[PDB]
């Protein structure tokens, strides 16, 4: 399947992709405001994110650290992503359909819209101020608005045991944008698409 991953923000990000135990493409690409990466996600992919990480410094052997989103220190990721990461998730061609989301779960870096660039479905979208509006005891020094289960790692909010309840922190991602998942067992926000369905990654847009 292809995804294009844009970037219209302002800012430059460093787009990563990964499975969780591998790159998908090349796993991770520097976008200035403007620029469009394509990649390539193998068919029958589970468990696939993509993101975007803020105020990276990398060296020649694309060795480095990133101020969220890093992924151990490289430019390629290999594993997923420090938080706060805005995510867009998906799993594809699981028994005929792609399933794709964009959740909080682990925080909020950057706005984006999640769409496919075929028929069949409706994109998602989390655009709003999460930064500005973040409660203080969710900002994250480097950037970004945490989720309570990063910051304060109790069985409640990280929903350890399989049963939890929806929080005010939780609510907080929630009132902002509804279209997301904001936490472990909040009402499914998931999308159901054709299986084999191409998509379009966008961070920032609306600014």
């Amino acid at each position: 399947a292809t995804f294009e991953i844009v970037n219209r923000c302002s800012y430059t990000v460093w787009a990563a992709a990964s499975k969780g135990d591998a790159a998908l493409d090349a796993g991770g690409r520097q976008l200035n405001s403007g620029e469009s990466w394509t990649i390539n996600v193998e068919p029958g992919t589970n468990g696939g994110k993509i993101w975007a990480r803020t105020d990276c410094y990398f060296d020649d052997s694309g060795s480095g650290i990133c101020k969220t989103g890093d992924c151990g220190g490289l430019l390629r990721c290999k594993r997923f992503g420090r938080p706060p990461t805005t995510l867009a998730e998906f799993s594809l061609n699981q028994y005929g359909k792609d399933y794709i989301d964009i959740s909080n779960i682990k925080g909020f870096n950057v706005p984006m819209n999640f769409s496919p660039t075929t028929r069949g479905c409706r994109g998602v979208r989390c655009a709003a101020d999460i930064v500005g509006q973040c409660p203080a005891k969710l900002k994250a020094p480097g950037g970004g608005c945490n989720d309570a289960c990063t910051v304060f790692q109790t069985s409640e909010y990280c929903c350890t045991t399989g049963k939890c309840g929806p929080t005010e922190y939780s609510r907080f991602f929630k009132r902002l944008c509804p279209d997301a998942f904001s936490y472990v067992l909040d009402k499914p926000t998931t999308v159901t698409c054709p299986g084999s369905s191409n998509y379009r990654v966008t961070f920032c847009p609306t600014a």
